[PDB]
């Protein structure tokens, strides 16, 4: 669609915001792939089939992997879902995920038509 490049600029804007200092207090667990070994999470890859994180979203954006906004949003949401799947709902990381997802969803819902 003709709108796809403009919409992907909006996606790129969101991505930059999610990685910005503004949100670093709660965004940082999502900056890089979960290093399960390093963290002693030896069940992580048995539970999470499709790991996702903001550095991977960024690589896919830069490489023009995403063909539309919907595809980008699915990856960002996958990242949050993995957090909700793996962690008890009262863990601080889940609170951080919900805060960053709120940033995401509110700005995603402003995408130009």
């Amino acid at each position: 669609h003709m709108q796809d490049p403009e919409q992907l600029k909006h996606c790129n804007g969101i991505l930059k915001e999610l990685l910005s200092k503004k949100h670093a207090a709660y965004a940082w667990p999502f900056y890089k792939p979960v290093d399960a070994s390093a963290l002693g999470l030896h069940d992580y890859h048995d539970i999470i089939k499709h790991p996702m994180d903001l550095s991977t979203v960024k690589r896919k954006m830069e490489n023009r992997d995403y063909r539309d906004a919907q595809e980008f949003a699915a990856d960002v949401r996958l990242m949050f879902s993995n957090c909700y799947k793996y962690n008890p709902p009262d863990h601080d990381v889940v609170a951080m995920a919900r805060k960053l997802q709120d940033v995401f969803e509110f700005r995603y819902a402003k995408m130009p038509d």
